[PDB]
């Protein structure tokens, strides 16, 4: 199986005057490459995939591909949709335009059954010849890819190689790797990066790495090298920021933090996402001063 | 305030050969008209809004508007989206093409904050001059429109006149109508249609009415006439079908029931939606036998 | 079946110097009688059954029976336990000492299966010949008496005549009375007393009635007389106090309110229950100011 | 601080003719001693704490103490109660009768606030001078001891040295050990023993160890020696049995397994607990075949 593992970042999508700041987007990606990151995920949940047009979605995939060219950093392009024809369209674009693989979030809002999720992902996996990483985040989609469905998709489709798990369910992560230890389990929840990696997980898709890419890189690589003491220490070190980055719905805190660190020009979202409250704004500012944030 | 209340149907969207069966859609709508319905909701959750293109979405709004011409039946067009610019575009389309009002689902997947939900809906309400009904279904979206937010939107925007509640939270329906008795509370959960109407609710947006439009019509109108004994009697008879129509994710059962009743030619969904299991297929078939289903 | 319905109060148990204030207990019950209450529930959840000894538990049943003799007020004695031999002992004591019936909470902590719940209650019901009311409050017991189990127990044992439902599940309340309309559904959740009564519920076991017995009785009797407009009016008026009485875990707010009204000597609980926070103390004090509180 | 860590067993309580089989209790304890166990927990949740009288509860503590003398196996006596005067009484008994420490479950049913839980445990901790391990199991108690409360209790009371977590919340386990790394975090959830130990947890109080004490012992020790690859392998091997032992409410499956293994004479159980369903009886039987079960 072909895979994409290691320390990965769910890139924020900077806006300026309501448009994707394409120069700042590329700038942020090269900052990730320079700080030990193994792969970048354009237009995931953290990249405000919901409010980008299909054209902007595609633009941000191409920028990631262009900026990572000439390096060892892979591109795992966000390609999910709650409509299978929409997800297939995104997957074929990412293949044809040079992405190393795709991330595909479980369909949100329309709650497909497990049988529907299987056919959804099998159509996607058969749409391309590049690795496909499932992405389960039931708190946002309203659905769960059961362990049995994940395992069936891994075993039945050649290019489905693992799942990015954002469920806060360490039992499921044991369940997955005890019954199918060949899969690539990916942490989609920063606070429990170390526990998931300690159990055989092979990488992270991080929100915190937007702000602290070097710390997430070191954590992941220590862990993959089985230096569990140093991986755990950084994970414990990062707990406060890992949780404060979810005082409000992601990516509202991380974009506030990137703005507070001077890494993006304007604290702009697309509705219905918005600025945080002034209280959470101050709480984000207060957790940040305790960490050293790399610039460009 | 202008309002759209009474017995309403979240229309299934019949497809045929992967395309919207526009002839069957029109037939099904007039079947609702023939059976006492006060309103139709094109392309809600039950109409598989997620898997229709923006074109198809717009086509189904126009067909509903066209089919209701010459009758009292209003069109409450599904116009929700998790992207505010998409929701405004759909709202403006529904206004310009003759819809009587719009339904606007709470943004799914990206779970905006309460402040974000407020600004999301205020942009929608100010984009048009026709009534807007909020739609809260936290089980599918991942977010909740709090009671205060609903009440603030009702009081701050002229055309926001109520909410379609699909939360199974009779506490919240008391909260809403106790603090703002002028709002139009709409039941979005068939099994508890009568309790919501019993507490001052002014209508339903029904899944069951697709199959039994006459019974949901009678139930709602009895309740509005304060014949609570008869409204409860119908609510109690329909419990079995009201619940089995959610054996699997709506609209998989209701489309299965319509197919088994010979009301749609094809048992068609768009992926990631699918046929139900054979066991649930038979369980739907067996609940139907205790109800008399109207034809065309 | 013999039944105990109407407006009922889950009596607080006042303490003085760590002991049951037996004189205040009788005074409070007599005050309930004077304000239209149909039955009182000694030593329910609101009566701190967990922290009373078995003899103090038995003393409060005896006072309730004695204080209610010669009046309209029935005694529905709390007799539940998570140990069946304990629940049987309490039930037989209540029978032997003149209680008109018993309430019996679903076993807490040890989460018995549905078959265990049937055998638990069948043992209780066969131990006595007085009415037995089930009590479902899963947020505190960790288990739920399923709808099928309640109905089976209602149909298989003569003296099991209904359930006190404190689950916030109006769907379940429709489920119960649609399949078994002969049972006595009792509201155990003050905020939604009216919706439960509107659907055929036949009484309440109220926490709020400790403070405002006149309003809760009147609400119940309006509803039972099918004056749904006045029943709903009181339910809506009472929402703020009904909810503020759960800012902290019942019976901490109601005892705070009773103390604030000059209805009990001191604000004493038994550990692990404690006085509320300074915030919730002031919030309770101020919601009370909007209601008229009856004296002795 | 004095501590009790390592591999520990929540002992089942065998019954015979409705009575505690005290000879079987001693044999079962000695089987644990001979299979690498570091501690035994008499009358925990798995010991049917709820349905034992206070006298039998005390009998089983003394049997555990007597059987472990002359060995290194410590006794961590179950001493919890939802009444503080009851919990203090048990703690004083265990201290006076030679127990090495006490486990004390969070109060069930009566849902104390965080302030009450603090005072509940502080009263317990000051009643004795032997180690006290908190026990958080919100699925059974209806309350949770927050991370802040646990940390306050550990730092403020000398003999409170850790917590047995049965919450399925690996985030909370990172939270606990990142902010207070001196505490002894103990796994109370067999399926995720290794992840909790992987993050700095220092032991388990296991249900599976009743049946497979050697494997749970080996896992624990490997993990404590930071041999995570052998600990994880055992944890993965044990997953199927670790979950099947909760197909029904613990301790119904483990007692079924012990009976099927010929380690107890009768499948007793004290109401409201009951023998499992026929199917689940067969499912547990089946799962057992994949493990080598030690005799006496
Ligand atoms: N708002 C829609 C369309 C997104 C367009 C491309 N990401 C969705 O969330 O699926
Ligand atoms: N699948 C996308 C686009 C749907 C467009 C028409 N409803 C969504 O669910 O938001
Ligand atoms: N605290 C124990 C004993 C209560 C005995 C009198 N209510 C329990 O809640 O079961
Ligand atoms: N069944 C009651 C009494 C048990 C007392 C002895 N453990 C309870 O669990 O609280
Ligand atoms: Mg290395
Ligand atoms: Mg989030
Ligand atoms: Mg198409
Ligand atoms: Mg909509
Ligand atoms: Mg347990
Ligand atoms: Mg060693």
């Amino acid at each position: 199986k072909n895979i994409i593992i290691g320390a990965m970042t769910a890139l924020i999508t900077p806006f300026k005057n309501g448009k994707v700041d394409e120069q700042s987007y590329a700038r942020l990606i090269k900052r990730q490459i320079e700080n030990g990151i193994d792969a970048v995920v354009p237009v995931g949940t953290t990249g405000e995939s919901a409010t980008l047009t299909h054209e902007e979605h595609r633009t941000c995939i191409e920028i990631a591909v262009e900026t990572c060219k000439g390096t060892k950093v892979k591109v795992l392009a966000g390609a999910g949709s709650n409509a299978t024809h929409e997800a297939v369209g995104l997957a074929k674009f990412a293949k044809e335009h040079g992405a190393d693989g795709i991330l595909s979030v479980a369909p949100y809002y329309n709650k497909p059954t497990q049988q529907g999720l299987y056919e959804h992902y099998k159509a996607i996996a058969q749409s391309v010849d590049i690795p496909v990483l499932l992405y389960n985040v039931p708190g946002r989609t309203g659905c769960e890819i059961s362990t049995d469905t994940i395992i069936k998709l891994f075993r039945d489709c050649e290019n489905i190689y693992g799942v990015k798990e954002a469920s806060g369910n360490i039992d499921k992560c044991v369940d997955l790797l005890a019954h199918e230890p060949r899969m690539m389990l990916i942490s989609g929840e920063d606070a429990i990066n170390y526990p998931i990696l300690s159990n055989g997980g092979k990488g992270v898709i991080s929100v915190t790495s937007n702000l602290l890419p070097d710390m997430i890189s070191a954590l992941t690589h220590f862990a993959l090298d089985e230096n569990y003491k140093e991986a755990k220490k950084i994970n414990d070190e990062l707990y406060n920021i890992n949780k404060i980055l979810f005082c409000e719905s992601n990516p509202i805190p991380i974009k506030t933090a990137m703005y507070l660190a001077g890494l993006i020009e304007s604290l702009e979202f697309r509705l219905p996402l918005c600025s945080p409250s002034k209280e959470n704004f101050a709480k984000i500012e207060e957790v940040m001063k305790k960490y050293k944030i790399k610039g460009f």
